[PDB]
């Protein structure tokens, strides 16, 4: 039974910043798989990161396991976007007779949630848009403004974002999307890790024999 | 009807949205009402204006019902070195090297940054010196502004990346007539379902010009 | 003439502006006389050096009289993740995972990041691991330097994208063979108008001399 117990916010001693995320999680549609962590920069919780996060929206923040999420890393909502129709002037926000002008949700530009896969690396001080989606094993570079969807296995950077390179071959990808070693139960990953680390995938594949 | 733009904290319960016209207390600094600036942490508007030096004189000028994102920062011209040989500062240390003081027509100046109105500013944007934006334009969170940016377009990025023109050319030069943003008050509030859904048809029939 | 190098605050009204070499305090950072850091708030500048660990060794290394703005930051090596496999760093958990620790053969490492001399580095600046900036760069505001930038030229942009050379590949050429921050003081400070001013044909003329 080896390994940090994933219900441990703080799982390193003597670390105070790095935390894992599903523990702390307090607030609604934010939803976020084991072992996945947040390494803040003064211990400040996930939950900050992520914003114009609105009930009345009702998107969601998904995120899988295995995550490696940067310091400074934020998730903008869809609450962050105004109607873009004709003024972008939010009106309504000020009351005063305004209120009346308060937008429908057909009105706004929503992108639907941001969707994060499995053993996902963030870089540091990264910023998701609305709606994004990032497929597994994806690293994203430090400072990024994730505009578009991410491939699984793709590396990518910049603002606005750019593609880099897949990290495998398309072969290779499809072997590790089929495997999806992190949904494995935790002891038949223990006894793998050496070729999850390694990337030895043909050895996953006959150790796949059971 | 509608709030007063001269009260700082227009939204009830709210510490970080604040009406800029009524906190500026700098010169160099002209900011139309009904612009807002939605702090992070309830800084100032004034906090985000940086290397904006008198002597050098350039001015801030932002239109009215302008959105300003938090951590959004304005680059004014202090903020640039010499640059016909070595870019060190050495007039700043003194001690013999103050003789080297720069001459402002020796300074790389880019004039006044300006906005213009009805325009939305995201999240963390940076505004580079001498930057003009017309408008109703719309700049993506993140960007950094370092050329001027069209009336009614998106842009974004870092360098800036020209996204989309909002409207067709006949449309948008037809906003640039209205102004709606100059009209008084009670004309904005008859009209503001039109302003809001982009309706300029209607908008153009009620104005009731000489045709 | 001029400041002490040995001076950690050597403006007077200034509690921001270091000189960089006094404050190190730590192995593998190498920063020569004159450069300076403009702190935001008032960090040091050793505070900005990310993911800086003894056991990688790699070297931070900075010339002479560089201009470094705020929160610019210089990520190291200890920053990427073993990429073969899954970038999950297992080891750092322990609770028997700390088998797993990784070699540094494993890991993408990149080398030190190593600023030339006379470099200008705007606010905001993010350096990546491994990247070499050449003589008298200039790097824009808000930049990520993810590759190597060569002497005099100015670059910018998140990635990094090349904006111009300063000055003309024989001037620049000349600027390179007069290495000026390598002289000794008195004849810095003989040649501070020309250094200043770009007169390059008159630092030509008085390096021959003394040839
Ligand atoms: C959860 C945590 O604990 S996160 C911890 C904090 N660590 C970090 O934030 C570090 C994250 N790491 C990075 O950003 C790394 O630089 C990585 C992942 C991009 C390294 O990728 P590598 O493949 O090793 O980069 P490499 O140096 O080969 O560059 C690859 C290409 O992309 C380009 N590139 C590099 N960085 C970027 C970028 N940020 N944006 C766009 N392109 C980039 C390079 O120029 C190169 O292209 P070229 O060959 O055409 O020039
Ligand atoms: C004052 C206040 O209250 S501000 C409140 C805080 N809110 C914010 O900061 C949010 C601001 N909004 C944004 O940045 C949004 O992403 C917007 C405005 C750019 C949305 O633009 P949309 O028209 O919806 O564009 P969409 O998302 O479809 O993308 C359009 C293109 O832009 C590209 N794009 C998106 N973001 C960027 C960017 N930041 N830089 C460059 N290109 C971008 C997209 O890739 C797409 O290009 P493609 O079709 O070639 O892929
Ligand atoms: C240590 C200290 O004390 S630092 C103090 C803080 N000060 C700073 O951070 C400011 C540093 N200065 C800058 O970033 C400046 O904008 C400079 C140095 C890049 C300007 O260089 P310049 O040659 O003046 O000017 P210029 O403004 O002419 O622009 C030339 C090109 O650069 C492009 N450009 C400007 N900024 C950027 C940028 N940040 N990234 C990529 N391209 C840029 C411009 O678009 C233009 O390109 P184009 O011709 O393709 O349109
Ligand atoms: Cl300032
Ligand atoms: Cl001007
Ligand atoms: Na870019």
């Amino acid at each position: 039974d080896h390994g940090p117990d994933p219900e441990n916010i703080l799982p390193i001693k003597g670390n105070r910043n790095l935390q894992f995320i599903k523990p702390t999680i307090t607030n609604e549609n934010i939803l976020v798989g084991e072992y996945s962590y947040y390494d803040s920069k003064r211990g400040e919780s996930f939950e900050d990161q992520v914003l114009y996060h609105y009930e009345v929206i009702g998107d969601k923040l998904i995120i899988g396991r295995f995550c490696s999420i940067g310091p400074g890393t934020t998730f903008i909502m869809n609450g962050a976007n105004h109607r873009m129709d004709g003024s972008t002037y939010p009106f309504h926000l000020f009351r005063m007779g305004w209120e009346k002008y308060m937008p429908s949700l057909k009105d706004l530009p929503l992108k639907g949630d941001i969707e994060i896969g499995n053993d996902v690396w963030i870089g540091r001080d990264v910023t998701i848009m609305p709606g994004v989606k990032i497929g597994d094993g994806a690293i994203i570079a430090a400072e990024a403004v994730v505009t578009k969807n991410v491939a699984p296995y793709s590396i990518v950077g910049g603002n606005p974002l750019k593609f880099i390179r897949k990290r495998f071959s398309d072969g290779v990808i499809e072997e590790w999307l089929a495997l999806q070693w992190w949904n494995l139960d935790m002891k038949i990953i223990n006894e793998n890790l050496p070729f999850i680390i390694n990337g030895d995938i043909e050895m996953l594949k006959r150790k796949r024999k059971l």
